[PDB]
Formats: C-alpha cells, structure tokens, sequence
C-alpha cells in the first residue's frame, strides 16, 4: 500500500524545506567574514607541525560555529520543537550539533575530487585541510567514506531535509527530560519521511532507502564520538581556545 501524503505531512515537509533555505546560502557568500585560511607546508602529515601551527583551525572553527547559528534557526523552525522544554531544546542542539552540521555539509561535498567545494578555490576544503586543523585520519576517512554513501543515495531535498530534522530531534540523547515527547515528535517526522519515499522516490531503490537513511544516523553517531575525542586532545593544546569561539568551545567543551 501506498497512503497518500497526509495534508499536515504535506505541510511539514514545506516548512522544512522553506527553513533550510533561508538557513543555508548555497552561494557561501559569507564566508570571506571568517578568519581567512592558511594553508603550511606540510607534505608529511606532521602531528607535531599540525599541532604547534593549526593554521587552518581559525577558519574551519569560524565555518563551524557559523553552521551552529544557522542549525539552531533550523531547528527552531522544526515542527513541535518549540513545544519542548528550552532544556531539552538545548540538550539536543548541543548533542546533534556535529553531526547536523556533517550531514549538511554534503550539499557542498563533491565527488569530482573528494572536496567541500564552496565558491572560489581559496573555500576549498581537502582531507589535508582538515589535519591542518588539528584532526586525524582515524576522524577524516570515516567522514569522507560516509559523504561519498551519503550522496550515493541521490536524495530528494525533501528527504535531506527531513533526514537532518530527524537526526536533531532522537528521544536516546544524553540528558533529555522528556523522552516520550521527543519520541513523539520524531516519530511524526519519521512517518512523514516513510510516506514521502514510497509515493514519491522513483524506482530503482523505491524501498530499502529508508533503512539504508536510518543506518546513516547510525553512522553519524560514531563520527560524533571519535569527533569529541579529537577535540579534547585539541583543547590540550596551549591557546588554542583563542582560535575556536564561544559557541564551539560550549558545544564542543
Ligand atoms: C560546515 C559546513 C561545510 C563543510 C564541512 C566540512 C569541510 C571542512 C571540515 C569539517 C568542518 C569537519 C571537521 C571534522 C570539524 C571540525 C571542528 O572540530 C571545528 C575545528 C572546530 C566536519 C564537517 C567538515 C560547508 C557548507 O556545506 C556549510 C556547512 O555547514
């Protein structure tokens, strides 16, 4: 059986769609306001060098601190979101925070060249750039494998957006008050994705590509975790916090 979309679940997915587009500039006009990028020799993947230069990390923190203002005007914007405790809002900002931003990533993300391409060659963004901000491989490969898989599933916006919603409002986050209320609201959104896919995703893969979304969220779970751990050997290092922001060093810290 094939149900029709529902008139709210309709709804729904308008409203998310309209979020993200004043939520996400694909121009990347604002990016020439971050701390401009700097790129050191470094050819041999030096830890040591990395370390004591993190030349890139000024640039990409600005990116990603930017990204968090704009997921958390997504998320206000998230149907029943606002009827949550702030605390709980909060608790699940500060949880999906990475990964939101992960998954949002891959709409610059290209496989021309495995690179977040963002505008002019200087918002460039390669595996080399990133350990210059101080992460490893053991973080970079898995995330890039998982861009490469995500993008493999050619989703429609309206199930790229739905999939991000989801992603920030999940009921097993650490610290959440109301579960069953989240749990309430993602399942709404759920079965809007659920309905959407197989009455308007076309063959071939009509099915097996909601199992195949849900594993992504799996996935991103552990990104998550091995992204804190490299965070915290990050915030060892002596003035660093003068080279992220406020808002990353409360979400991150
Ligand atoms: C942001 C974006 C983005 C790219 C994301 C990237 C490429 C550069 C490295 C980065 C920012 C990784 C990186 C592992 C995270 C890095 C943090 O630890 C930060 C240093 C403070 C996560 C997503 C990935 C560009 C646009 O797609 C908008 C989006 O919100």
């Amino acid at each position: 059986l094939r149900p029709k979309l529902s008139e709210e679940q309709q709804r729904i997915i308008a409203i998310l769609l309209d979020a993200h587009h004043k939520t996400y500039d694909p121009t990347y006009s604002d990016f020439c306001q971050f701390r401009p990028p700097v790129r050191v020799n470094d050819g041999g993947g030096s830890v040591t060098l990395e370390l004591s230069q993190l030349s890139m990390l000024p640039h990409l923190a600005d990116l990603v601190s930017y990204s968090i203002q704009k997921v958390i005007g997504f998320a206000k914007m998230i149907p029943g979101f606002r009827d949550l405790t702030s605390e709980d809002q909060i608790v699940l900002l500060k949880s999906s925070a990475i990964e939101v931003i992960m998954l949002r990533s891959n709409e610059s993300f290209t496989m021309d060249d495995m690179s977040w391409t963002c505008g002019n060659q200087d918002y460039k963004y390669r595996v080399s750039d990133v350990t210059k901000a101080g992460h490893s491989l053991e973080l970079i490969e898995p995330l890039i494998k998982f861009q490469v898989g995500l993008k493999k599933l050619n989703l429609h916006e309206e199930e790229h957006v739905l999939l991000m919603a989801i992603c920030i409002v999940s009921p097993d986050r650490p610290g959440v008050q109301d579960a069953a209320l989240i749990e309430a609201i993602q399942d709404r959104l759920s079965n809007t994705l659920q309905t959407y896919i197989r009455c308007r995703h076309p063959p071939p893969g009509s099915h097996l590509l909601y199992a195949k979304m849900i594993q992504k969220l799996a996935d991103l779970r552990s990104l998550n975790e091995e992204h804190s751990k490299q965070y915290r050997c990050l915030s060892f290092q002596p003035e660093c916090s003068m080279k992220l922001t406020p808002l990353v060093l409360e979400v991150f810290g």
